[PDB]
């Protein structure tokens, strides 16, 4: 059977506190009034939830309101209790109200409003002044949220708004986001593709906080070099191949005997032999003034395949490539 293991750090944060933070079924959900908002136009729609523009018509304040699925619905306690946790703390979305939605009888989540740039269109037209500055402002929320014995597992541009004009930025969408357990083994099937960690990849469920650090460090790799998604796997095995013709396949098979995990017999036929690539295969005319040795480092420090050789939020936050950010 699979070897054990343990995050390197919060490990014990749930264990103390009382019941109350991380027993989600027994908190008690205080419904407001859904006749305060209007809403006002569709922003979008996924497998768990319909978004929505609103107006909260007694102060005339600008909200969003999330509307959950009926698949999403049976899980709201754990998102209403992490939310109500988190509330106030840096760059995380702020909760401001929970309704029932007549038309859906579900809850709807209502949330603080921030004018949002459409990813595709700001991640890859930043400087390098300012990917440095907004990994920052991501790792101030990372660091939070771990510290208070939760794993946001959703990590990737969709996730992250940001307001550009005023440089204002917030982490959404805690709807896959758990409290850590130490030895508790957890669901495989979380975050998108592009950004699912190798301890998701070759089933290994006791994982921790520095999931999310790997899909931090897919998101830094697509900045600085360009490249949307950096791994672009066509189903989630030939993920894993995408990432072992960068990250080499000699790491991978000692990541895998380590913790004494027997990969999928299907990746015989699919993984290959490949060495570990120089960062600089990636360097091109296009990309070279968002690429320094400080980015190459930190880079090297987030995607590593072992879940434990990682930096953690707070120790990535000392690094030498956030030196020239204004603190
Ligand atoms: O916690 C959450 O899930 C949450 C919190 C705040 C959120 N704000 C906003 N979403 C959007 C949006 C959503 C989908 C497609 C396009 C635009 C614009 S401004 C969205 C979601």
């Amino acid at each position: 059977g699979p070897v054990p293991s343990r995050a390197r750090v919060y490990t014990d944060v749930n264990t103390h506190r009382p019941s109350e933070y991380w027993d989600y079924e027994s908190h008690v959900v205080e419904w407001g009034n859904q006749d305060d908002y209007q809403l006002v136009r569709k922003l979008g729609r996924g497998k768990y939830s319909e978004v929505f523009e609103a107006i909260n018509i007694t102060n005339n304040e600008k909200v969003v309101v999330k509307i959950l699925k009926p698949v999403a619905a049976a899980k709201i306690k754990r998102e209403i209790k992490i939310l109500e946790n988190l509330r106030g703390g840096p760059n995380i979305i702020t909760l401001a109200d929970i309704v029932k939605d007549p038309v859906s009888r579900t809850p709807a989540l209502v949330f603080e409003h921030v004018n949002n740039t459409d990813f595709k269109q700001l991640y890859q037209t930043l400087t390098d002044y300012d990917i440095r500055f907004y990994m920052y402002e991501i790792l101030k929320a990372l660091d939070y949220c771990h510290s208070m014995g939760i794993m946001h597992r959703d990590v990737k541009p969709h996730n992250v708004m940001i307001d550009h004009e005023h440089r204002k930025l917030r982490l959404i969408d805690w709807g896959l986001a758990e409290f850590y357990h130490p030895g508790q083994e957890y669901n495989v099937r979380v975050a998108s593709r592009y950004f699912k960690g190798p301890e998701l990849l070759v089933d290994y469920q006791m994982y921790d906080y520095s999931l999310d650090m790997w899909s931090l460090g897919c998101m830094l790799a697509s900045m600085i070099f360009r490249k949307e998604p950096f791994f672009h796997g066509h189903d989630n095995y030939d993920q894993l191949v995408r990432i072992a013709k960068v990250l080499g396949t000699e790491d991978l098979y000692d990541y895998i005997d380590k913790y004494n995990i027997e990969l999928d017999p299907r990746f015989n036929d699919i993984l290959g032999r490949h060495s570990r690539k120089r960062w600089e295969r990636f360097v091109h005319s296009e990309n070279q003034h968002l690429v320094s040795p400080e980015a190459l480092d930190f880079l090297d420090k987030l995607l590593r395949y072992d879940h434990q050789s990682r930096l953690t939020a707070r120790e990535a936050m000392e690094h030498p490539y956030f030196y020239t950010v204004v603190k």
